[PDB]
């Protein structure tokens, strides 16, 4: 069947490392007092919680409370431990407390208080400087979790918070992030469509940290071009085509052919030929002030299918795009 492949960075972390590490299922938790955190606002709502605007009354400091919607227990140690494990890097949401929810009888989780900059404003006013800098912030998350043992899965920009008016960036909702361990076959109903790497779409499961790389690089992608979502699939099937508009098929019928991956018979109908594109054919003038040859050259080397292939968070920390970042 399909050849397996592992990461070609990190390993052996969670081999290195004791088991408790990454055993989330043996991990017990030590619950806070409920009666410390008054909700204030609701704040978002998505298929698995709801966040709110909260004050913890006890050194009345704003908080933001995270409440879990009921779903298998593994899922909600799992989001515990990697977050308990990667408190304090670099621009890891910081996870305060965990209280059980009167209401729902659900986990609570309680997080350092964050100030959302108007998603509207950040995608519509960051300058081609401010996409750098906050790349490289997000680098520096991508690189602490993925050297800690973790791949976070679903990164996108409603997993991102922006305080622009204070240049701090938190990469947040771990609910999906996973440990990796060489030869393990994941779920690859993971990351929002149009953020879906190659390995997903063609169905591959022993993926690794490198998923996060792709993701990162549609984000990029569709900053700098103007155009949102980059690759604008209808469903998961014209998704791996849309990427092939660009990428081209030859590149793609490498990919499956190195991993042995047989595609999908419906890919037979859709899919067609299609030619490599140079990334200059999407600058136009309303695009042009954040788009550079390094930023090209960089976008180039993330959005690979090969996943083995693509910068990784450290080697893309040394790339060009951010030589004019004040480190
Ligand atoms: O939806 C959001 C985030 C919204 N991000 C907006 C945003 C993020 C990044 C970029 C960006 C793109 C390319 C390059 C550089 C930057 C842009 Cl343009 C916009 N926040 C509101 C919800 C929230 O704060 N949730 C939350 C807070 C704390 C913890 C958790 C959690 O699940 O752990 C959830």
């Amino acid at each position: 069947g399909p050849v397996p492949s592992r990461a070609r960075v990190y390993t052996d972390v969670n081999t290195h490392r004791p088991s408790e590490y990454w055993d989330y299922e043996s991990h017990v938790v030590e619950w806070g007092n409920q009666d410390d955190y008054q909700l204030v606002r609701k704040l978002g709502r998505g298929k698995y919680s709801e966040v709110f605007e909260a004050i913890n009354i006890t050194n009345n400091e704003k908080v933001v409370v995270k409440i879990l919607k009921p779903v298998a227990a593994a899922k909600i140690k799992r989001e515990i431990k990697i977050l308990e494990n990667l408190r304090g890097g670099p621009n890891i949401i910081t996870l305060a407390d965990i209280v059980k929810d009167p209401v729902s009888r659900t986990p609570a989780l309680v997080f350092e208080h964050v100030n959302n900059t108007d998603f509207k404003q950040l995608y519509q006013t960051l300058t081609d400087y401010d996409i750098r800098f906050y790349m490289y912030e997000i680098l520096k998350a991508l690189d602490y979790c993925h050297s800690m043992g973790i791949m976070h899965r679903d990164v996108k920009p409603h997993n991102v918070m922006i305080d622009h008016e204070h240049r701090k960036l938190r990469l947040i909702d771990w609910g999906l992030a996973e440990f990796y361990h060489p030869g393990q076959e994941y779920n690859v109903r993971v990351a929002s469509r149009y953020f879906k790497g190659p390995e997903l779409l063609v169905d591959y499961q022993m993926y690794d940290y490198s998923l996060d790389m792709w993701s990162l690089g549609c984000m990029l992608a569709s900053m700098i071009f103007r155009k949102e979502p980059f690759f604008h699939g209808h469903d998961n099937y014209d998704q791996l085509v849309r990427i092939a508009k660009v990428l081209g098929t030859e590149d793609l019928y490498d990919y499956i052919d190195k991993y042995n991956i047989e595609l999908d018979p419906r890919f037979n109908d859709i899919l067609g030929r299609h030619s490599r594109k140079r990334w200059e054919r999407f600058v136009h003038s309303e695009n042009q002030h954040l788009v550079s040859p390094e930023a090209l050259d960089f976008l180039d080397k993330l959005l690979r299918y090969d996943h083995q292939s693509r910068l990784t968070a450290r080697e893309a920390m040394e790339h060009p795009y951010f030589y004019t970042v004040v480190k």
